[PDB]
């Protein structure tokens, strides 16, 4: 699980 | 599990 | 389990 | 558990 | 566990 908030 | 905010 | 805030 | 808040 | 905050 791989989360990026940009 | 990873998380990043920029 | 990884978080950065950036 | 690794959290880095820069 | 391993925490920076900078």
């Amino acid at each position: 699980l791989y989360i990026q908030n940009l």
